[PDB]
């Protein structure tokens, strides 16, 4: 008889991915809020998962789904699946790298003038009538230190040289001519951290490794300097943060993650009520144009794995 | 016998030009808060006067000051100079033009990303402990339209453009040739209303003309456009504008200018507090850099002034 291939849809995602299988004639089972029990009973007969977020695809989750051949995250990152697991099973896994770049790029300009300036100081003072001027940092002829070169290291360095700054970067990756290429200079993360007035961190480090910012590198920083991050907060030691931020050397740190979303322990709390933390809710990706790629990104790399699969 | 020429200073300002001054043997009379009667008591007896924002040298002030020679203004501007009958007396007037653009072009971006971002939503959200996320715009590959293209017009530009923004720019003046350099285009009104994503305002107006962006621009502009205005607020129809983002048309407006700051009319108290109004505190040039510019091109300009006159 004919394979009637399955898919098990875990999380609310957009419609383009959903509806693109249904048109195909893939058997489709939409359950946005199906518990972690029920998904353990019903994952071995599924050729095919989709999830986003909320369900964690684990271990014991791929061992029971012994129909699995693919598993599809419609995001930009693979943190909730066991990729080890999965390579193992020889399961497809597919999601939508890089998908958010530009609007993660935009978000670390945004964030550096912002703390640059204490936009958001004056934004609030405006909305409550008081309109006292307040006084930031200019940025242009100062220098910029890109901490991790890649997709969006790289434009924000293309941004900031076009703004007047003089671009410095730091990879662990061979960078040189990379960075040439867009009028930047490759050093060694010492000589960033030196000369650097401004920090952006674009690095992608795993949760359970030390921080490429701490105390030697926070000693090593010039004064009132501006540390923006958009990456992820475990790059950076928190304690160590907000010690010289009371001690006055950070200007201000700017950062679209945190260690806790929302913060739950003593020393991160006080770092969110510093007026020299800016921190917006992990809005990196946040755009309709990013959202919308990640679903388009995600559906696409989705039909290629099930046409090498023989499937469609 | 040897003239003894006299400064009068009648605002608070940077001590480097009061230093200056002292230094070369000049008499400085340091008035920072003397009242406008008393100004008029004393304005006939120097050659020099130097003030900030609070002192208003009007008409009466330079008919009185019958010695009066060079008219310092510590400032970008002179809107509180009476330059016609500072002319028309053969009066020498200086001042820092130009000496903000940078910090200027800088904020212009930054409004522009938070804008487009909904950033004070999120951070007004984060700093409370909600760390809910929030959907903006991406502005990789958009247009984006320069309305005054000169200093600081031309390098927003640039730093669009450099972000993956297509620019087109108008200006009354010839701009052609400059905006090719830049990799934008100049083009009639018109045609960047028409085609424009998000418009920023850098014009120079007076106070008495009639605004540029009125209804009829309004109406050609783009549905969801985003607009920003770092230049004067006069440039605006404030009626129209609240109009059209009531409709829905208007995506966000971003300012660092109001027409009265605070806001005392019931239309423009209207606006202040709509979600999609997004004001900073006039604090364009409000940066330590600027500044320090600001007093030390004043300084050296009055004293060239001096130098033409004979007094150093
Ligand atoms: N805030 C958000 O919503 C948001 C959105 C998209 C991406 N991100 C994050 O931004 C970061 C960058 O993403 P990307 O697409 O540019 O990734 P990328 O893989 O293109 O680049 C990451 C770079 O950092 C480098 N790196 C890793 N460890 C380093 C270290 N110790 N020192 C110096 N460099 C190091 C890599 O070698 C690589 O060149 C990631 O952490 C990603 O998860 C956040
Ligand atoms: N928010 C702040 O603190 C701050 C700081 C500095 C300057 N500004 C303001 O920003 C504006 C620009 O300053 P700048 O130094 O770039 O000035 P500029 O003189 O260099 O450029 C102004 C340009 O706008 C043009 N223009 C005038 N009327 C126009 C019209 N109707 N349509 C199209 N173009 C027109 C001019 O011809 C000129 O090219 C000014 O209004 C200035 O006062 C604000």
């Amino acid at each position: 008889a004919i394979y009637t291939v399955k898919a098990l849809i875990t999380d609310p995602i957009d419609e383009i991915l959903i509806k693109t299988l249904r048109e195909k004639g893939i058997q489709v089972d939409y359950m946005p809020e199906i518990s972690k029990e029920e998904l353990l009973n019903i994952i071995g007969n599924y050729d095919i998962i989709v999830v986003r977020s909320r369900t964690k695809v684990t271990k014991d989750v791929i061992e029971k789904g012994k129909k699995l051949k693919i598993i599809a995250r419609a995001g930009i990152g693979l943190d909730n699946i066991d990729t080890e697991e999965a390579e193992k099973r020889n399961i497809k896994v597919v999601y939508a790298p890089g998908a958010s770049t530009d609007s993660a790029v935009e978000l670390t300009i945004g964030l550096m003038i912002a703390a640059a300036r204490k936009m958001y100081t004056s934004m609030a003072l405006a909305k409550s009538g008081i309109f006292k001027k307040i006084e930031g940092l200019e940025l242009a002829g100062k220098t910029i230190g890109i901490v991790g070169f890649g997709r969006i290291g790289t434009k924000v360095g293309i941004i900031a040289n076009a703004m007047g700054m003089k671009v410095l970067a730091y990879d662990i990756l061979d960078i040189r001519e990379k960075a040439e290429k867009i009028n930047a200079k490759a050093v060694s993360l010492e000589e960033l951290l030196k000369n650097s007035d401004v920090i952006s961190l674009h690095v992608t480090v795993s949760k359970d490794a030390k921080p490429i910012i701490d105390y030697p590198q926070f000693e090593l920083m010039k004064d009132n300097v501006i540390i923006v991050n958009t990456s992820r907060a475990v790059a950076v030691n928190g304690k160590a943060l907000l010690d010289y931020i009371k001690k006055g050397k950070v200007y201000a740190y700017a950062t679209d993650v945190f260690w806790n979303e929302p913060p739950k322990e003593e020393w991160e709390l006080e770092l969110l009520k510093h007026e020299r933390v800016i921190v917006t809710t992990h809005i990196g990706a946040q755009t309709k144009e990013a959202q919308k790629r990640v679903a388009e990104m995600t559906t696409q790399n989705l039909l290629n794995a099930m046409k090498e699969l023989g499937m469609i």
